[PDB]
């Protein structure tokens, strides 16, 4: 169960960070990509944080524990931003383009894309 | 644009071969996976063929011409069988498995999974 202002800061940072990378990769790989192909690669960012939240959570915690002081939302932004910067997604984007298995844009991918990133639903462990 | 007699024979064989690679992958990467994941993955087989069918069409227009005579459907069944074995989907299944990006099971995907092989929609180019 986790406190909203922490959870949200984690989110806003991580997916924003995954999207800068896609914005950098697309400047040079996107010449041939339809809009719904470019928007399928933004869904992949959002879903990536979903399938990896619990793994990121063990690491957030042991660090938040290591602060000695109470956590303020400020250090949830910093850890969140440090995952956004530290993950290699172009690898993923390359395998999907290279095997032309960039997913087919289904209605529910746009359900996840129309949402404001602080709201993308995750689960736990 | 290909008499459906032949196109049906390529599909049944392509997808069949792709599935014998997946049941044999599942036979060592299973208990660990929910049912919907084993079925997102069957969609991946179908979809891969819909997204690489132009590359099958170039290779089959070529080795059909080389026949020296009119094809009948059995020439199809053999080249469809073949396109179905000289792939190793295992690496594709494993990057979705390690990078925990097996696709989320969505509506459209079980409509394609419901369809007899012989009817999986491929558009001609």
């Amino acid at each position: 169960f986790l406190n909203k202002a922490f959870e949200v800061a984690l989110k806003v940072q991580i997916i924003a960070g995954f999207d800068r990378g896609l914005v950098k990769w697309l400047r040079v790989h996107g010449r041939t990509l339809s809009t719904v192909q470019k928007k399928a690669l933004y869904f992949v960012n959002r879903r990536y944080m979903q399938t990896h939240w619990a793994n990121y959570m063990l690491w957030i915690n042991k660090k938040i524990d290591a602060l000695g002081r109470t956590p303020v939302v400020g250090d949830y932004t910093r850890l969140g931003a440090e995952i956004g910067r530290r993950i290699d997604m172009a690898y993923f984007y390359d395998f999907l383009k290279d095997k032309n298995m960039i997913p087919k844009y289904l209605p529910y991918m746009e359900e996840i894309n129309r949402m404001r990133p602080a709201d993308v639903p995750v689960k736990y462990m």
